[PDB]
């Protein structure tokens, strides 16, 4: 009985990072916590290969050595880790070549994949995930006094458009289209510090797919400023390759 992508053995709780709830524990078994050798968190990633994590390249910018990063798997809690969580150290850091916030870490040992740890899958090429899809993202970021702090949270978001998120009353022409906008425009649901290099999934068919990488916003969960993430589709290709040339 191997473990499919995409597909959680935890069933994700919906409460239809700041609001949204505390996730059903192992809901999300891609979801990786970058760590200092120290062990603290400050950064969210996702599994795509029992190798590979994906995270934004700003999480890379105190150290270019992939020994200064560790890999937290199979976690719930951010500070009292469980038993069972995998501790995995990086062996190279492979930033996107375009100048994206977007990153590979190739692990120095392939993580084991249990019940608590399955990869994500990825997308097809140029997929554009449509306006008002609901996805969700998830992390150990601030909550914004919104409760569950210390542990991973989820928030399901619709998805905006760009040339809706590229208005005036909103981000005003910051989005680029290898990124794309999710949020409630009324605020008070979004990711936050913390949560940056997380998944942004949508479910699909049967599975959840890697459509977004946390990346930047104008504040967390402000009004009319729905938060950024890299549009993971613009990137198989490159993500592919890497994986399979190194
Ligand atoms: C070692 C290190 C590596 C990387 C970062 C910080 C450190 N820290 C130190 O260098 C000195 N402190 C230590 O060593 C103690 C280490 C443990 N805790 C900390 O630092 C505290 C800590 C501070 C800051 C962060 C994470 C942790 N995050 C961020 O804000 C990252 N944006 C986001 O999340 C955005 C996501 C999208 C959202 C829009 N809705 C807006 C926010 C941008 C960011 C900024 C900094 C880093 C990573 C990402």
């Amino acid at each position: 009985p191997s473990f499919d992508c995409g597909k959680p053995q935890v069933e994700p709780k919906k409460c239809p990072v700041v609001g949204g709830c505390v996730a059903h524990p192992h809901s999300w078994p891609w979801q990786v916590s970058l760590r200092t050798r120290f062990g603290m968190h400050f950064c969210g990633g996702t599994l795509i290969s029992p190798e590979w994590v994906l995270t934004a390249a700003h999480c890379l910018e105190k150290s270019p050595r992939p020994s200064s990063y560790k890999v937290i798997l199979g976690a719930h809690q951010e500070v009292n880790l469980e038993p069972h969580v995998q501790e995995i150290e990086v062996s190279r850091l492979f930033l996107e070549p375009t100048r994206k916030d977007i990153a590979l870490l190739k692990l120095s040992s392939p993580a084991v994949i249990t019940d608590k740890v399955i990869p994500a899958c990825l997308p097809s090429p140029n997929y554009v995930v449509a306006d008002r899809t609901e996805c969700f993202i998830t992390g150990w970021g601030e909550t914004q006094g919104t409760f569950g702090a210390g542990l991973l949270k989820e928030a399901q978001l619709p998805v905006i458009e760009n040339k809706v998120c590229n208005r005036y009353e909103f981000l005003n022409g910051r989005v680029q289209s290898t990124e794309l906008c999710a949020g409630h425009l009324a605020g008070g649901t979004d990711s936050c510090q913390g949560d940056s290099g997380g998944p942004l999934v949508c479910f699909e068919k049967d599975k959840y797919i890697l459509q977004g990488v946390t990346s930047w916003g104008l504040g967390c969960a402000r009004p009319n400023k729905p938060g950024v993430y890299v549009r993971v589709s613009r990137f198989v290709t490159w993500i592919e390759g890497v994986m399979r040339n190194n």
